Parts: C-alpha cells; structure tokens; sequence
C-alpha cells in the first residue's frame, strides 16, 4: 500500500487545498496479462492537492518506489520526436553556459543512457545515475557508464571521489518522481562547483492547467511544479534559479537551471517574469483549480459521451498509442473493452498484454491495419505532430482522430485552420 502524504515536499508547509479526487485507480505502468479473472487487480488513490503557500500540486498519496522503478522496461530507440530533443538539450545546455569540450556530465534517471551519448558526442566526459539494476546494466553494456544507484548526498560524495566536480548535473522527470526532493538538493549542494549547474525538465503545471491535461495525473508523477515551488525549495537548500526555457514536449515542460546560491551564475530575468506569470493566470487563487476540477469533469463526460454516441452509430473505435496517461484517461472516463476495441501500440513488450483497470487489449500496429477502424482516440497525443505526418493513408480514407485535450475535438476539422 501507499504512504499518505502529510508535509509539502517543496516549502514544507502543510496546508492543502482539495482539487480533484478519481478514487482508486490501478497503476498506469501494470500493464496485465490476458486472463478470465482480474479480481485481485491492485489499486491505489489518486487525488491531487495544492499547497496554499507555494502552489506545488501533489498526489495525495505516495506509491512504494521499490514497485515502480526497480523493475521499469523501456524501449531501446526512440521517435525521432525524442532524439531531436535529446540533441536540443545538449545545444541549450552547452551553448547558454559555455560549458567547455571535455567537461562532466552527470545524469539521473540515465536509463538506457540515449541522453548521455548526445553528450558524449558534443564531446563530454559522461556518468549515469539509475537505480534500475536491468536498465543500468544495458547502458553499461552499450559502453555509457552507469551506477546503479538512488541520488542521495551519499552517492554525491561517491561521484566526486571517483569522478570529480561536474558542470552540468541533468535530471529529466526523475524530478517529478522523487518524493524525497530536499535530499536531491541537498546532495547537489555537495556536488556543485561554483559555476556548477543543476538542470531539471519536468512538466510545467501553467501548460496543465490552461489545458487540462488531467491524464497526466498519475501514481509516478508524484509533483505537478511549478517555477514558484521549485524557488521556495532551493531557497532552503542553498541553491538558485538562474535560467529556465519552455518546452513544448510532454504537454508543455520546462527547463529549470539551477546553481550555488554563492556561485558564478547570475540569475536571468525570465526567472522573476514566469513567477509573474504564474500569479497573473490565478496558480495562487484556489477559483482556478476549482476551474480545473470542473474542466475536468466536463471533459470527462462530454468524451465518454462522444465515443459511446459514436459506437451507437455503429462505428468502431480504438485507441492509438498505450502511454501511461491513456490509463488514467481511460479509468477516469471508464471505458471498457465494448467502447474502444483494442489499442495500437509500436512497443513490443505491451503487444499482446491488456491494459489496466479497463482490460481493453493492446495490439501491434500491423495488426490495426488490417482493421477498418473508423475513429482513433489519441492517447498518445503529446506525440500528435508525428503520428498526423506518418498517418496520411488513414486520413485520406475518411479516418479520423479524437484529439481529448485541451477541448474534445475530432481531427481532421471541418474547414482547415488558417
Ligand atoms: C509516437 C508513438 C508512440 N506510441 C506509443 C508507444 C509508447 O507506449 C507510448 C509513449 O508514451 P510513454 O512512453 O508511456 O510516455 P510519454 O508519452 O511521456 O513518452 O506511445 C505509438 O504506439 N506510436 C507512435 O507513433
Ligand atoms: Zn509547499
């Protein structure tokens, strides 16, 4: 079972602010093998609360990290969606910084180490952070050195003994992962030099909550941060905001730098303008998560209303990709195996498997061409500009798409967009 959260992790504040509730939801990375019985499928709170003082939004409840990570599978290769931002990080880090050829790169959460290589060929000296002991193993394998460890203040002082001060300290989710995150920064601290950076990307909750991405909700992603948050937490740490850079990847990121409180890097004026931001657009107005919650439930009904209208008609619907969030999407609006058919997915350890909670199978995509599916419900919309160039066939044969967010809306639209 999961530990009920009582402290905020950012400002260590205790006063929340209810905003949504879905109840008990199984988690969004189980996915299950085929069977007749799922009775003893497990299942977990999810919920959400905003801390009044500074505005980071939580689950409500905390999932025992020796279930998620130890044993994660992630896919060998990538979208070219991601490699080009791999390679952007590596020129937006280097370039704004100037950070030197021959210099140190540290990353957590590593993983197969697709990150580091870009760094390595920028011509970095690198070393991955990843407690996944299988994952790991494949990174060292493939010649990226790994340690198969948790950040902590302990394995800090291991890097520096053995590997010496690095640049650019990289944590990508990872971040959004972690409850402990004051022992994160506390072994930062150690780590950093005076010019020293620690960058983080993590979904930013301004591009969440303007628009709705609710399926974002789920067990892993423990933080929803904003730049107001991340400022009250590194204040007491010793560390300071000095850069950050909006991302459109993953529903709207950013790119949050950081460094010594004492140190070399001065801070930039977006830092200051984006916590203007946030307060202009009512982060700190308990009206606006209200706003959200309501949002949510209208999106909610309208969606499950919009498939099951269209399976009355006699049209066949599946799902196209099978992320994490298209469990909570799917959960949230219960649907089952009688409103989406299947869902293709391109990752091979998913084909075959069921998806959890609503149990809908998930299949390979040669296997969906051979269906004449009417409607494909994007789940994997955060994807949507690669998908809608590849899927061109699918499209001129009066195939369409059910886009969930930021309103319910099918592609393609009725006139072309100017
Ligand atoms: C881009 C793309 C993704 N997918 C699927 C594969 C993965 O299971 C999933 C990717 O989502 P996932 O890795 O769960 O999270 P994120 O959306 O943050 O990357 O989408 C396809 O099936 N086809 C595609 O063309
Ligand atoms: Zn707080």
């Amino acid at each position: 079972t999961a530990r009920a959260v009582t402290t905020c992790r950012m400002c260590g504040a205790q006063d929340w602010q209810e905003v949504v509730d879905f109840g008990p939801v199984p988690l969004a990375d189980s996915f299950l093998e085929p069977a007749a019985s799922y009775d003893d499928e497990p299942r977990y709170p999810l919920a959400v609360v905003s801390c009044r003082s500074c505005r980071l939004m939580s689950l409500t409840h905390v999932v025992d990290p020796e279930v998620l990570y130890r044993t994660y599978p992630y896919t060998t290769s990538d979208s070219e969606t991601i490699k080009k931002h791999m390679g952007h990080v590596v020129a937006v880090c280097v370039e704004r910084f100037g950070i030197p050829e021959g210099s140190f790169v540290l990353e957590i959460g590593s993983n197969t180490g697709s990150q580091l290589k870009a760094f390595q060929n920028a011509g970095m000296r690198t070393l991955g952070i990843d407690p996944a002991r299988n994952i790991a193993a494949v990174a060292n394998e493939r010649g990226i050195e790994t340690l198969p460890e948790f950040f902590s203040v302990d394995t800090a002082a291991l890097v520096k003994k053995t590997h010496g001060t690095p640049q650019l300290v990289l944590g990508r989710h990872v971040f959004a992962h972690i409850d402990d995150v004051s022992a994160v920064a506390e072994g930062v601290r150690d780590l950093l030099g005076p010019d020293s950076l620690f960058a983080i990307e993590v979904p930013y909750l301004v591009d969440m909550l303007e628009r709705n991405e609710f399926d974002t909700i789920y067990h892993e992603h423990l933080s929803y941060i904003g730049v107001g948050s991340l400022v009250a937490l590194f204040r007491r740490h010793g560390l300071r905001v000095v850069d950050v850079e909006r991302l459109a990847v993953h529903g709207g990121s950013i790119l949050v730098f950081v460094g010594l409180d004492e140190g070399t890097r001065a801070t930039a004026p977006v830092v200051e303008e984006l916590i203007a931001l946030e307060k202009e657009r009512g982060l700190y107005e308990d009206a606006t998560y209200e706003r959200f919650a309501r949002h949510v439930a209208e999106i909610t009904a309208e969606l499950t209303s919009m498939v099951r209208s269209l399976r009355a008609e006699g049209k066949r619907i599946a799902g196209y990709g099978a992320p994490a969030k298209g469990n909570t999407l799917l959960n949230v609006c219960g649907l089952t195996a009688d409103d989406l058919e299947f869902c293709c997915d391109t990752t091979e350890f998913k084909q075959g498997l069921v998806l959890p909670g609503t149990h809908i199978p998930v299949r390979s995509p040669e296997y969906a061409k051979t269906q004449a599916i009417d409607y494909y419900l994007l789940l994997a919309w955060n994807y949507g500009e690669e998908i809608l160039a590849k899927e061109g066939p699918f499209l001129a044969d009066g195939g369409r798409f059910i886009l969930p967010n930021p309103r319910p809306s099918i592609v393609p639209p009725g006139e072309h967009h100017h």
